[PDB]
RNA sequence: GUUCGCGAAGCUUCGUGGACAUUUGGUCAAUUUGAAACAAUACAGAGAUGAUCAGCAGUUCCCCUGCAUAAGGAUGAACCGUUUUACAAAGAGAUUU
């Protein structure tokens, strides 16, 4: 509620008032790459 | 043929005038060439979305099944692509008269 109050995120706020591998990312980074660019799937394709 | 009359031969038989009854059927003609479809082989193959799947519609000079204004057909079929002008106004530079 008072995260809303503020327009500020939550966890953050709490921290404040408190106060007072390698081949996987390049696979997954194509994987990633070719979904975003493609507008594709079966019908478009087809 | 039925018969109701006339005229000849022996009620029986020929020859006649009438009356009765009167125009069917085909948009077609019997095997390839006036248009049936499935099936089969081969080849691919399943709406969004990352994937899997439901259902509903929509457009059409596409239909099918269905008694159907039910319902169902690959989301039933094809739609997913191509896409440059009622086109003017302002500024700068260049060649021709
Ligand atoms: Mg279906």
């Amino acid at each position: 509620t008072i995260a809303d109050m503020m327009a500020r995120p939550a966890q953050v706020c709490v921290e404040r008032y408190n106060r007072l591998l390698e081949d996987e990312e390049k696979e997954m980074l194509a994987e990633a790459r070719a979904r975003l660019l493609n507008t594709q799937g079966k019908k478009a394709t087809r």
